[PDB]
């Protein structure tokens, strides 16, 4: 069980990421004002 | 079980992602104001 | 079980995501005001 | 089980996504206000 | 089971999505205001 | 269970996140104003 | 010389003016989303 | 010379105005979203 | 010459306004979201 | 020469004016979000 | 020549301005988030 | 010449001005969040 407030954000975010990555199981996610994400990458062996 | 407040931006998000990725499964997902994400990548051997 | 918030965004948002994969499986998603994605990449060997 | 809440964008979302794929399977899905994608790529071997 | 909640946007989105793939299978879909995609991408092999 | 109070933030974050991952297992995730990310890489051997 | 800009209101107004006059000139104007009114009640003695 | 610029209402405005007047000349203007008026109550003696 | 700025409001307005009055000259003006009133009220002994 | 700045109110504004006047002249002028009043009220003797 | 800047307030005013006047000339003005007034009460004698 | 900077208040402003008064002239003005009156209250003998 989890849970969040609201907030309120007056200001521009400009964002500039830059990723790489190389794996089995890459997931790679760039979002704005507001996001949630749940991953699961299950592995054997 | 998950939960999320609610949120109001005035500013203008000017976001740059760039990314790159090499894997046997990949996925990149970017976004603006609001967004939820659930990826499942599943592996064997 | 999952839950989002209601937000009200006034900027423009001006996104220039730039994106490059490499695997077995890959999906690319870009979005703007809203979205969700459930992407399940199921995998064998 | 999945819910968003309902959000209003007064500002002009300029979006330029720009990506390039190269897989067994690919999807590349860009959106502007609104959207959902739920993409299954199943893989054997 | 998926919901979404219904938003209003006053801006006009400029979208100009620039997207190259190369696969087995290749799904590409660019969308305007409002839309939904459910691809099953099967593959064996 | 978790919980989070609600904040306001009036300044404009400039993120420049850049991140690189070698890893049987890797997931990258960049946000702005706010998130909430729970993801489980499970392994086995 | 006058002018006035344009507005838009999302909201419903239930407006229940209610009036009562007794004069040697009486003018009652109730008006709802827009409107304008340019009486000139001249009198003498 | 006047001059107005434009603003959005996004709540409802519940109005209730309740006059009375008594005099040689009487004018009572109840008015919603927007309005504009301009009312000259000439007297002599 | 006058000039006014333009502005948002997002909360419901409940105006109760209850007036009386009792002149030679009598003017009672309510309005809700936006309004201009010039009124000359001319007067001679 | 007059300007004024444009503003923005979350709020929900509940007024309740009560005004009572007895005058040779008398002009009563509530308003709710936004409002200009230049009002000559000339006299002799 | 005047000048006002531009401000934002979250909080709902509740106003309950009551007045009352006994004059040759009487102006009673209340108004919510913004207004601007230039009353000319001209008087001889 | 004048000049005002601008100004966010958070809080929420209960005001309850209450006034009387009695003169040749009388102008009574009671205001919300923001405001700017010139009042020229001309007299002779």
């Amino acid at each position: 069980g989890s849970n969040m407030g609201g907030g309120m954000n007056f200001g521009a975010f400009s964002i500039n990421p830059a990723m790489m990555a190389a794996a089995q199981a890459a997931l790679q996610s760039s979002w704005g004002m507001m996001g949630m994400l749940a991953s699961q990458q299950n592995q054997s062996g």
